[PDB]
């Protein structure tokens, strides 16, 4: 298996807001993300507001010092590294994209359940109903549940 976080309780820290949403739209939408696999693991979340976070969370454009430069509108809208210290874990989304809570642009909250899914350790799926599938899709956020693939996914990881 590739990389897990070797402890169960993990933090996380935003770094910075897209000018797209309300504040504190921008942290539910990221809280409830963690929410998701967290309630299907051992997995505890702790935000920090100031400090040292396991999970950066950031939002940037085009080449933005890590390798992987994003691309503009459309095309890659988020990625995440796996499991590790420094820049391990964190999650970047490309504020050329225009985030919403709704189906309108491209959802937050999906994005990062996906993104967050590589943060703990995931692939992708090849299973079109998961969420770790690599293309986005909107689906209503209410009735909003991840797939039997992503939970055997995450499970085998870490339980
Ligand atoms: N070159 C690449 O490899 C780019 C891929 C790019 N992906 C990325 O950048 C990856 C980020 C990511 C991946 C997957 C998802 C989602 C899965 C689900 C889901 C939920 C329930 C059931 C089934 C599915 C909801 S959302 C969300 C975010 C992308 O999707 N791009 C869009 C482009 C959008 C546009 O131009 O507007 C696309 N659909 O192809
Ligand atoms: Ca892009
Ligand atoms: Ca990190
Ligand atoms: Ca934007
Ligand atoms: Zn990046
Ligand atoms: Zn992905």
């Amino acid at each position: 298996m590739g990389p897990v976080w070797r402890k169960h309780y993990i933090t996380y820290r935003i770094n910075n807001y897209t000018p797209d949403m309300n504040r504190e739209d921008v942290d539910y939408a990221i809280r409830k993300a963690f929410q998701v696999w967290s309630n299907v693991t051992p997995l505890k979340f702790s935000k920090i507001n100031t400090g040292m976070a396991d999970i950066l969370v950031v939002f940037a454009r085009g080449a933005h010092g890590d390798d992987h430069a994003f691309d503009g509108k459309g095309g890659i809208l988020a990625h995440a590294f796996g499991p590790g210290s420094g820049i391990g874990g964190d999650a970047h989304f490309d504020e050329d994209e225009f985030w919403t809570t709704h189906s309108g642009g491209t959802n937050l909250f999906l994005t990062a359940v996906h993104e967050i899914g590589h943060s703990l350790g995931l692939g992708h799926s090849s299973d079109p109903k998961a969420v770790m599938f690599p293309t986005y899709k909107y689906v209503d956020i209410n009735t909003f549940r991840l797939s039997a693939d992503d939970i055997r996914g995450i499970q085998s990881l870490y339980g």
